[PDB]
């Protein structure tokens, strides 16, 4: 019922590849970012772009497809090559049918988490396994970006992390029915699940440089909520008379992060209106899951209302199997975001979201 | 789409009066509870009903209906008289099919506000306006319970507060096309209707009795999560092996105390998991709406960033009638529990009412 994949999990399974016919020209430009912007002949097609009607974008995949087309033709169009030269306004070619597609799916419009890494990858052999060597990316900015890397390693933790999920109906399932056992079974293999994510995550390192993360890829991935190059924010000429902020990317955009923040009641001020403000970006299947896990039975007043020391340990273990992702995640940051940049407000919020999971554990 | 009707609310709209013929035996003890809880026949019209099938009750009026029929026997085959004789396990030919419908529906199997206030009602006149005078309930449990007093008046400030709850769409359309005039009128309007909302409520006095709510209806209202009487839980008998331990009647089942916090931004410990497991009591497409609130721009956060004095005033409006009406919902709770008792709740009462006025912006 919340579009949550078996394998996949809450990434798009076998996302479109191709637009219907009528939209040629959308996907052309998206196809080519990195000829267009290199030879700075992008914002020129794009001004002289007629307007496409979203009518023929009937599906949910050629929707969600559409919407990583444009999405990352608009962070283009806004950045450029990156040097100051920034656009205030988003032509009313591409920016109401981009706002029209964005409505239908409740979704803001700017490049988001659920565009440029849950529907932007495909199995280069379909018979072979979700593996980085068998699978390759729809769209990039830049070559030498590291969007493969940076897009597909993001996907793999998504895709480890599912098979988590999946064992949320027998966490459940075994309160109701007072199954000790298969609760215990239950909540270590919910911690297996996130320890084998983070040896997923090490991958980083092998496909993603912090000299091409940092100083190419991040600027398509930057929104312009309180960013002071589009202060006001952007104009969607067509849709709004007046400028809007949206945020850009972030960890925080990923539902697996907060679904097992509510599944064990991991429940400050700043850093809780932050991530309430996330699941805005979030799919609308996925906002009423995470939300339909909060008014379920709490897994935390059971463990403890039973006085066991073996569901007391494996509760602990799904625990400490977030920190020690929240922790490394830390140390990534530090390598893409921190060294590059001195040759840091982003480390806080993690180092306070670290400190309330570690706060949380029982013993 | 979260079923919340533009008059009524909240409430189911319309209620269904009557069950198929199938249920007859259920319908009859629900509808004689006064007579067979007094005479002390209940229990043994209980003991011996046949087990029926939910599958008749195909319609969510239906459903609803039998819902209340269901848990109106339950709380009296519980507590019985209310002197101490309780029953700890509820007959298999009862338990299995209030369960089985209470599954489908995705609500406890316990008398809820859903059921007792929201789908326990009826017009006298179609034809005359949603006032006391024109309405009356479906099921009572005891004569001079006051569960005529109590259950309308409840509802009364359900449909007042309804009226808060369809200029919302509007709160969010003018935020988003900058109308700082259609934003200021909306928020007043919810001010106006959280305030006349106040006003309905004062009509408890003139229809509830402190002492045949207190010693009468108040037992019925109970429920079995931390009670002394039921310490474990109440088993239900064919469904499930282990006594189960489900929350009574409170305030908190009120989708429109909720509504409006979420709305303005009021969110400790304690206090914060009790409201956020009430939500578990309301109907499923309620606790989706109260969500999807949730994840809608922060109304608050642009009253602030406007810097606008007017906003401010107007927001601190809405903010200021929830304080009135979590100060006289206190008060209330002094008269029919606190008073009759000399002859706990006011500790969680006050506490979310001091979080509402920490919200205040002036
Ligand atoms: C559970 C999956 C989370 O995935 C991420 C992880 C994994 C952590 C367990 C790490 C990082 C990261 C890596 C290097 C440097 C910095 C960051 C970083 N983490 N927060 N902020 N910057 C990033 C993300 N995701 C992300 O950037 N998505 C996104 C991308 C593009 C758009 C438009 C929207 C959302
Ligand atoms: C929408 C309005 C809120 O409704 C209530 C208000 C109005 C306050 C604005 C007051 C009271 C109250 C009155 C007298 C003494 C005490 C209480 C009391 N307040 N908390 N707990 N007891 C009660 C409720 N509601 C309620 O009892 N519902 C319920 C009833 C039965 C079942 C099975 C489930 C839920």
């Amino acid at each position: 019922e919340y579009h949550i994949d078996e394998e996949v999990g809450f990434a798009l399974p076998n996302p479109q590849e191709n637009l219907p016919d009528f939209y040629n020209d959308w996907m052309f430009i998206a196809k080519h970012l990195p000829d267009l912007i290199e030879s700075g002949q992008l914002r020129e097609r794009v001004e002289k772009l007629n307007m496409l009607s979203i009518d023929h974008l009937t599906d949910h995949k050629s929707q969600r497809l559409a919407r990583l087309v444009l999405g990352c033709i608009t962070m283009a169009y806004v950045w450029g090559k990156g040097h100051g030269d920034v656009r205030k306004v988003l032509p009313r070619n591409i920016a109401v049918p981009y706002c029209q597609l964005s409505k239908k799916l409740e979704l803001p419009p700017i490049l988001v988490y659920a565009d440029c890494v849950l529907a932007n990858w495909k199995k280069k052999d379909p018979n072979k396994p979700l593996t980085y060597e068998n699978m390759d990316v729809l769209f990039s900015f830049r070559d030498g970006d590291c969007s493969k890397g940076f897009f597909l390693v993001s996907l793999l933790v998504e895709i480890a992390a599912a098979s988590a999920i999946k064992v949320i109906p027998t966490v459940f399932k075994a309160m109701q029915m007072q199954e000790r056992d298969t609760l215990l079974k239950a909540l270590l293999e919910i911690a297996s699940c996130l320890e084998k994510a983070l040896q997923v995550f090490h991958q980083i390192h092998d496909h993603v440089n912090p000299k091409a993360f940092f100083s190419v890829l991040r600027i398509y991935l930057s929104g312009w909520k309180g960013n002071p190059q589009l202060s006001d924010g952007l104009v969607y000429e067509g849709f709004w008379e007046d400028p809007k902020e949206f945020a850009g990317g972030s960890a925080g955009q990923s539902s697996v992060f907060q679904c097992f923040d509510v599944l064990l009641g991991i429940q400050g001020g700043h850093a809780a209106q932050f991530l309430q403000d996330m699941r805005r970006y979030m799919p609308p299947a996925h906002r009423n899951f995470l939300c339909s896990l909060e008014s379920n039975p709490s897994v935390r007043e059971f463990v403890l209302s039973k006085g066991d020391a073996g569901l007391r340990e494996a509760y602990d273990a799904c625990v400490k199997a977030l920190v020690s992702l929240r922790s490394y995640h830390l140390q990534i940051v530090t390598k893409y975001i921190l060294i590059p940049a001195s040759q840091t407000d982003l480390m806080n919020f993690l180092k306070t979201v670290r400190s309330t999971t570690e706060k949380s554990l029982l013993k």
